[PDB]
């Protein structure tokens, strides 16, 4: 270690000593940003998840604190003219948090709730999710308080062009590669890409999420669902002594893109998806959904925009239960894949699932499992695969999109899928090894926290802590 | 969904007669903007007429097409240089950067006294849609100068190339504009220009294609167009003729240059029998075909000796020469015709001969070999015609693979480049078939090439906000 | 007017209607930045000072609101290694608020209290002070929460070099020209300039406050005090029909640079400075301070850092009064120059000064006169010269430094002094004309607000409101 | 030069900058927005502008530019949209020196 002299704290520490030092760090962060409620909470949660590391060496807490300040934040006025001809002014942001492992990488959100505190919390966490993919990507987040609701296509184009007119000054294929998020989908990525190309006079991979006709990648629609199943499959192999999805009844929540493609990949591995759900309720097939049944569901959700209940018209064996969660299904469940929304799986749901025989949970959505539900699973020895690792398939394929642009070569769908699978294999092994190394064996939540943090921390010291 | 609908004045379906009128209004508008650019007006007209089925589904595509007809950027610049006598000379340089929707401007440079803006605009406009067909991320462009290489010493061409690149370097780059060779710009000129660009930019990047393999060049460049023609026809035979192949097929090839030579070689790899070669003096014929050994002898005669096809009889007792006649006149059954000589070489009478002789498919190695009247004969006879803009795009496709190798900083083996070229022709053939079936009629590959090339640019143009 | 269609609000409005609209604007600013207390107050105060303008045309209220959003804010981590060899991380800022009239211009502050709210409030007001100078300068402000107190020269050098390592990316002679402020004096300007020149490999006027040996200007130390006296001198001539400083007893508060050089220029104009003050009390000379006496006072304050009472050892005629303000002095006072701090001159002080014969007040400090003190002076018809105009001499000379750097020519001290006097001559005339046009004749406070704002607003519309 | 008019429809105009000679200084010359504008006219004005600018004795070269954009019948906002789009490309080729 060539950076040892730079840090004051050193050596092992007890749990109470770690809590005191973490409290001092949190208070320091609060004084710097007294009212960034979301950012303070994110710093607190990540720090507490790193206690096993901090007990081995307190130097890592000081490194963690130095990582908590963004390298660069740009806020800017965005003037644009609406269809009535009136000048409107919105605020744009790009939080470039850390570039230790690669260019700043992270999505853009257009929503009236957007502010600096929210983007700092999302960008801070994005550093460590991107680290987990094993790809050379840093962490960032951006967006605007622009509200797409009620806006014409032309107004979104005017805003997008003005937004990128400033943003282009600060981004680039080797500097910062933004992506989509809430309020920033295919329409907005295309409008911004066109503006960026016109101003820079170049065709480069400065945005991900692009259409395959101009620099985009295959597997993007399937990325998050496929990666979730790959990760659970490898955790089953590594931690459950050669276990697999084969023959396992899998309760899936949600019926969007994540749930649909997770079900498809579960079937490829021999698993049996038994449920899908939406806000109205869940449907249940006692002997499972087949690929043909999933295709019918996909048509209903993506074309007709129907409820899951419509599927009973196409299957005589299907049952619908209104106003209920998929976790309520009366049958043995071996695997739970919450793929709908945050806080969808609460303590009571976890107690049901344990009794039904659930051995592993894979989070496709963001923060689906409540803290109390996670405690129930941990006490019962039910493995939980954290979303920060398990739903990283989308950001993983965005990194593969960067590689394809750098190579000026479009990969086949099969090659992208093989690359994604190898990424999820190494991520699962790194989570297992990190957890075992720090004396919390089988705790994949801790293993994901440690593996993401440590690669950034060690690389940061390698680079001189600049 | 449709995010650009509100931007377009023309919209909705239209009859064939309505489309014909709108095309006339577009042509007249293009003429008024550039009254004396005869070649460019003709190019706009020919491409427009090939897209009538698309315009009938939605007139917005005609408005997109008109907007694509205006270059994003044209740079004209004085090029001063000093000749071997010590006298100052001034020539005009051009770079037409026509469209970058699908990727960096891509297109060759031409040094010839005939060069002017109208010619470079017609070549650059059509190049947008051929480069789209390669499936690679390449835009469209063209450039050059009225500098005349004839009579010039090596040092004088070096002097001009350096001054020309002194200005051009300001407007090009590996992610912006990647020029290539053309008439008057071969390896000598590519080498001289690359040295000047490297010196001024202080960088080693793939800003030109056609480079020597020792510094950034690619294998398969000599063979690219001939091999790609045969790859394309082979895939059309399998997909549209229910598993048919080159195997066992007697192949009448016209021309005896690089396209014809390497097309014959790949025909043999696939089991076909090339029976003819030709030049302006006549055609030679082998009743039992040419072998690779025989093609090798012919290549030496043409590329070194600069001889006529008749010289080959000196090396083969089975060969026969027929003066002042086309290869299509050969008296024997021909299953595949590959015109690889020049435009308008296959006329109505030749097509009528070929149908009676048993021709099932035509593959265009040359540019516009088949006359309009010959194409109508083939259509009635159900003889597939593979358009040249798709079938002879192998050369530009390999130029794209050269960019890929430079971006990756890795020189591929001959075998890897060849596999990639074959895969490009497979996806191009599928796209032509699918576009023809969806928009005009199954098996009309000429219509499918026009539609597939245009639509990828037009849809991407709308994705990007029409900027 | 080519931008009329862009604005939703237009046309004249009553005073009460304008009050409602201003409240709506304040609420919008509040929701955008809920906890930026200093910035909200700055926007409120400037808006209320422009109410006469809004009454003629509400479009000016929409323009004012669009100006309240910075064009660009850059925040960045500043890593540096202290003398103990420990890595320290501070936050750096540059608020580039507005560039309508010229490059962003404004000082840098190194002080532990610095945050985004404070720099935005100072940067916003800097737009309109710089506009008043008549020079082509926009508005900005920057700095860091770095605390110079207790730091070695080498530690300040290390921080300055790391700070400018990032800042240089966003500034330039035609883009943004920072200057000094609290915590950033000659030492810090020199360290930052050396780093900027080394990285940019160029010698340009990208900082002001430079030493005269390398791009600096004369009159920089004296600029604010001299400019205050020039401004009052011209207001006395223009609004009081040929009055002047000659023969006038001048009560000055404070004993720092502004008070010292204002006193010297008062003597040059035939005035008599009678008082100086500091936190401990005020000193009084019944027959006034001479230039020699001011030189002694300057040595006591700038060297030795003594109290004003120490001057009594050098003058038998001097009198010291502990725990009192200069305004309490028992003698006729003709001119008041508050040069100490904000809110130092309250209602009771104004009532004293009117009785002592005060005809004009010139603000050397920022907002020295309380609103109730201003009410007293208006009733008595005592002119108040607002600080935003009267203390603009420092920024005016910073603009003259830019002109000298652009011309690659060092002006003589006399030429700089002449241009500074002409600037104050035009500034005073512009303030009076603005007040007359809007029917607030003789209200120099309103005239300064209107003249500063209108030049920016009209130029902003000229340029397409981008 | 692509720009969107007040009806929301995309319009395409041609922009030009003829940088004729910089021997005595930066290219100097006006911009003309008129439906008659084409390369021949701008070259004739730009060529002559070299020598008028020379006569001033100041360090100015010669150029001329503009567009076939027609201001007549256009709203203030439509002119703003075209001007911003026109300068979006032109800025790449101009500068104070
Ligand atoms: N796909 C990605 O790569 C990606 C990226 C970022 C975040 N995510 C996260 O993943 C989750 C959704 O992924 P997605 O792309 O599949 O989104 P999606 O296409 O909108 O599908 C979400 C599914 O969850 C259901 N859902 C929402 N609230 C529910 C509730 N209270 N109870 C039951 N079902 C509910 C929705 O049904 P309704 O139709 O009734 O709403 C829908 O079927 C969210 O947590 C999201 O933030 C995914
Ligand atoms: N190779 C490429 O990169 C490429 C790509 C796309 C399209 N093409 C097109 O393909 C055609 C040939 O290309 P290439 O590389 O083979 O050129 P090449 O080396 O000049 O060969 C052309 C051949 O055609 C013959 N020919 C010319 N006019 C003829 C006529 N009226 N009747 C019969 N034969 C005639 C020539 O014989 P003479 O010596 O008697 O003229 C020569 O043997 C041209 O249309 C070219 O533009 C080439
Ligand atoms: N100089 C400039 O160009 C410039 C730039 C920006 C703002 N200003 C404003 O101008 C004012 C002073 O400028 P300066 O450079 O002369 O500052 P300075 O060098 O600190 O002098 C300030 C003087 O005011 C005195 N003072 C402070 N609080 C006082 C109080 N409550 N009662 C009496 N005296 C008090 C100080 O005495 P102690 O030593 O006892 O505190 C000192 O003598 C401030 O309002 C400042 O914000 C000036």
């Amino acid at each position: 270690d060539y950076t040892r002299s730079l840090f004051t704290l050193s050596g092992p520490a007890t749990a109470s000593e770690v809590e005191k030092h973490i409290q001092n760090a949190i208070e320091f962060v609060k004084r710097r940003d007294p009212d960034q409620v979301q950012f303070i909470q994110a710093f607190t949660e990540v720090a507490n998840g790193l206690a096993p590391v901090f007990q081995t060496d307190l130097k890592y807490l000081e490194i963690f604190l130095s990582l908590s300040e963004p390298e660069r934040v740009i806020t800017f006025k965005v003037p644009w003219v609406n269809d009535a001809g009136k000048l409107m002014i919105n605020r744009g942001f790009r939080v470039q948090f850390n570039s230790t492992l690669g260019p700043y990488k992270g999505g853009l959100r257009f929503h009236p709730s957007v502010n600096l505190s929210i983007l700092k919390f999302l960008g801070f966490e994005q550093i460590f999710k991107n680290s987990l993919t094993t790809l050379a990507m840093g962490g960032g987040k951006g967006g605007s308080d622009f509200d797409p609701k009620g806006k014409s296509d032309n107004e979104v184009r005017s805003f997008c062009q003005s937004f990128m007119t400033e943003l282009q000054r600060h981004i680039g294929p080797d500097t910062d590669v933004p992506a989509g998020d809430i309020g920033v989908g295919e329409r907005e990525i295309g409008f911004m890409y066109g503006q960026y190309k016109r101003l820079s006079n170049s065709s480069t991979g400065t945005l991900t999420g692009k259409d395959p006709k101009w620099g985009g990648s295959f597997i993007r629609p399937q990325a998050t669902g496929y990666g979730l199943v790959f990760f659970v499959q490898y955790i089953l192999n590594d931690l459950h002594n050669g276990d697999s999805f084969k023959g396992k009844r899998v309760a899936i929540s949600g019926s969007g893109n994540v749930a649909q493609y997770a079900a498809d990949k579960v079937i490829d591995f021999g698993g049996i998806p038994i449920t899908f759900s939406d806000s109205s309720g869940y449907i249940y097939e006692p002997n499972g959904f087949t690929k043909e049944m999933v295709t019918v569901l996909m048509e209903l959700k993506n074309i007709q925009r129907a409820r899951v209940s419509e599927f009973l018209k196409y299957s005589n064996t299907a049952k619908f239960f209104p106003n209920k969660k998929a976790w309520d299904v009366d049958t043995n469940v071996n695997v739970a894949l919450p793929c709908a929304c945050e806080n969808e799986l609460d303590k009571a749901d976890a107690e049901m699932l344990v009794k039904k025989g659930c051995i592993i949970v894979g989070e496709g959505a963001n923060m689906p499992t409540t803290p109390e539900a996670i405690s129930v699973f941990k006490a019962a020895k039910v493995t939980v695969c954290p979303g920060k690792a398990a739903n990283a398939g989308g950001v993983a394929v965005s990194g593969l999109e960067m590689s394809q642009n750098s190579q000026r070569e479009k990969w086949t769908s099969e090659k992208v899928l093989e690359k994604l699978q190898d990424i999820m294999k190494n991520m699962s092994k790194a989570c297992q090894e990190a957890a075992a190394k720090y004396n919390v064996h089988g705790d994949i939540i801790s293993g994901a926290n440690i593996a993401g943090f440590l690669k950034v921390a060690h690389s940061y010291c390698d680079q001189g802590c600049v």
